[PDB]
């Protein structure tokens, strides 16, 4: 019998209890994230500010129902105050300090074949849990995993629930609609596991023919980046990208794939994705 | 960076923290108003009982909102309880025991036109504040203008939010960023009969007043109007504009000479504190 | 940095222009298409004639905006005239006179899968250009495939745009950029129904119980044509050929097919198409 | 009798007649400007690329009719061209190297009234005849005002239609809503930039959205203790919360700081300054 607390909503003013700096610590979809510290404790936080309305109160609803998982940030605290005369909630979430995903990547000099499927399998199953409460998340990109702390056996955690949305013998399309909400971050987990694997993306700019390039589905894997990177990764690969969202694998496929499930058994063959990603600073603003 | 904290609805029965006398202190637009007395405390507070309905939850949540600015009265705590089986929101409020603001004018024996000024100046920022954080009255009356105390330094403060509606890239006009009807110029208009019937003790407006009023018909008599500078007149005649859109803003309205130099305005005595006990009939 | 030009529209009258005579090279979707002399070059064209409107305008702008394809046929000229006092589209285009595809096949005595892959590797260009500019094209059948010239070397190319419909950050999915519905789709599976004939000489799909049969799938590969037909290539068929519309093959995975891509390194199997097509010329009517 | 002639669009490449860069010369509401060069002129001119559409078929539409007048930029031509397997629309304009109205005041070392007066005049004139051929910009900003050279006697010219409308006793003659009223606002936040440097309403932001429904603002010390009451009632006037209460174009060209340009007091104003010391807020 597993049941956890559901939200309580704070009214008192949150600088009774926080000191918040106004260091931004990220762009979200709808409102910035600011460093924010603890006035009894000195401990640091982050503070995401939104605008109360129906939008906001689905975001702070689906991600503190998805917190409990262990790969998407928690949230600790949810304040609803008057600023400027207009109703606020405003998001305290734990602090992820050792940064985006592909920074930490970025800092080296290598990178093997086996840790991009450990990170792989923790995107995973932070898709894994939301697909298993019915909630697309919808925005799994770069920007959105971060690393809890800079020491080497941090979490990777999954934020930003401003695009998740709810996705509601007996067969299971006779047990409620659902349309692509869901298929469409199977695409995102197979272009991250791309650019994880050789440091750019599958899809280019030069740019309005980029648009076209994804609607077609022309990628490639090249030289000399791929030509280490076994068949039955590429295949993965192939499978998380068709243009035809249907065609694409669903989560439960993915988690029980080889390649993710035996992330030990991979193979330690090392990827260029460490200097293709620095040497590559530019054309990433 | 100033946050002021949210409301929170006390659930607990209200006679568990307060002893409610049935001394009405007046009547709201949507339930009475009570005399209460903190329990622990003994000091003497002010009930408002209100049906729990979108209507009575909007009159707190936007009160509350405006609860912030000094010459708004101050609510206390909200609680939501039961009473003969229905829920219920209970506002109280701070004690507003100096009486109506036409009462205490009426008790002298004179009134100057600087002290008009400044009373109007007090309400101005009212619905200033309540404009800028867009929320229209839509009911400033005589009844609902109370002070804090007898005490002759009292704040003047608006009461009765059962009316109160809201309202709604950097170079960008007014009208481009949001709808917005008359409901602001609407509390612009009671500003002005006010202020006229500060400076003479009657309204401006006398089934033929209704008449009156949509054709805009009405005087500034002899005697009480004769020491009354066309300064004011003329800022008078702005406010009670038939056509809504003509009449002033409520910043142009605090920025006007007469209310912004408030003691830089004559002294002229006027007739209002007699003029009103002496018509104590047709005011009822 | 290429642009083409735009599509200027004649106004005076063809007769100026061409000498337009009365032999029928084809019947079209909306018009026939007659035999024209280019009156001061001599040299031989096609005119098509359309009743102006809304479904003939977009005929003209869909087809000048593929003319550029090098497998499609090229529009020359399009004049707006009067005709019998009602307003026409006039559209001049390059003389086809190399025939209809299986017509040129009909002609020898014999034909190789390998060129059976050059062939179908030419008609995918066609779709492929079509698609990556969003426009499918909704009529791909054998009368719609011509030959430029008698030479053995000619261009096949795709005419007949009377069906043709419009089809319509930088992790974003496919189905997140635009809706779209299944009018691509249903080229691929004329795709696979060219390349069945193409292969043994006959529709897969036969002599109201045929109806059923299409929808069905209901289709084999019968001896003798079939046995010597590498299980590759009745694979790729049977992927075109799929009633699911979602499960049928995107015009890029054809065209990456190994045995459309390497052409040149398909077997030199000989077919039986050349004379099953004109043992049967009867049931071709 | 005066007409003047309609537009005519090019069907063939533009490519046969310009060399087109891709040095940006400005962005617009929809689609960026480019540089280009008349291929067998020499002479260089400005390209705005837009995608085929109801919308850009409005913007050049409207752009073309308002084209004559002496402070709008003027369309050389209009191509429609395949890019991409889309459609195009693609605009030359004449070239407008003098820069934006903002940079050519930033630029000195003294500003006067007059000089404003005689700016305003001629931003006025451009909104005078958009108005009388009832369109409205919608869209008057700092960005959109730049100069044909950078010779001292260059003329100011409007630009950009990405977002003008057609507004169709007075009112008995066709509905028309606030559509042009609004020009007037972009007028007078322009008119009181250009007396003192910076903008009336400010950042320092969620708080000055609110300043602007309000109608909060004011003439600080020291830029504005030497401009004229006359200039700051008109400002007023033209920056009234309330649409209607707002000057209309023809009352604002016949207010006597407009029409007599040279009769307006030389007085020097900190505009100049105020401007490049304040490079930061301006990003
Ligand atoms: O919801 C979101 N969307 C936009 C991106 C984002 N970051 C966060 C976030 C949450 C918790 N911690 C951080 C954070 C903390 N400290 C950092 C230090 C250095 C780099 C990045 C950091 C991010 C960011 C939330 C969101
Ligand atoms: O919202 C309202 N509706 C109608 C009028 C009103 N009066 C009040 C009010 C609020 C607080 N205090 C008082 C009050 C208290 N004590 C008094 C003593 C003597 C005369 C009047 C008094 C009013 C009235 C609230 C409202
Ligand atoms: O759009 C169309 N509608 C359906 C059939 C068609 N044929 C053509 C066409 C176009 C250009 N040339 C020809 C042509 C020319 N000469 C021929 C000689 C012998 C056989 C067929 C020929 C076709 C046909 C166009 C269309
Ligand atoms: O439609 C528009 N909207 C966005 C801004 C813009 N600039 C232009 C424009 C038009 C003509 N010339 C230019 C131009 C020419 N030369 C320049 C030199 C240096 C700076 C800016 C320049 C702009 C810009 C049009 C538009």
């Amino acid at each position: 019998f597993h049941v956890k607390s559901g939200l309580q909503i704070k009214k008192n003013a949150i600088i009774d209890d926080y000191k918040v700096t106004s260091q931004v610590l990220g762009l979200g979809i709808n409102g910035k994230v600011l460093q924010i510290f603890n006035k009894r404790t000195q401990e640091k936080f982050a503070l995401k500010m939104l605008q109360d309305c129906p939008k906001a109160r689905r975001e702070v609803e689906l991600h503190w129902r998805a917190s409990q998982c262990p790969h998407i940030v928690r949230i600790v605290d949810v304040y609803e105050n008057l600023y400027a005369g207009r109703k606020c909630l405003l998001i305290v979430m734990e602090c992820l300090d050792g940064g985006e995903l592909f920074s930490r990547i970025q800092d080296r000099g290598a990178f093997t074949e086996r840790e991009a499927s450990e990170i792989m399998k923790s995107i995973g199953e932070a898709i894994q849990y939301l697909h298993s409460i019915n909630i697309a998340h919808r925005d799994v990109k770069p920007e959105n995993l971060l690393y809890t702390s800079k020491r080497p056996n941090a979490i990777l955690k999954l934020t930003d629930f401003g695009f998740a949305k709810e996705t509601t013998y007996v067969a299971p399309e006779v047990l409620g609609p659902e349309k692509y909400d869901k298929s469409c971050d199977m695409w995102s987990l197979g272009v991250i596991m791309y650019i994880l694997l050789c440091g750019y993306p599958p899809f280019y700019s030069n740019s309005p023919g980029m648009k076209t390039r994804i609607r077609m589905g022309q990628y490639e894997f090249p030289n000399p980046e791929w030509s280490e990177v076994s068949e039955e990764v590429k295949m993965l690969i192939r499978n998380l990208l068709k243009t035809e969202p249907t065609q694409r694998m669903t989560i439960t496929e993915f988690m029980n794939h080889p390649w993710i499930m035996q992330s030990t058994k991979v193979p330690q063959t090392p990827l260029h994705t460490s200097r293709v990603l620095k040497e590559d600073k530019e054309r990433w603003e």
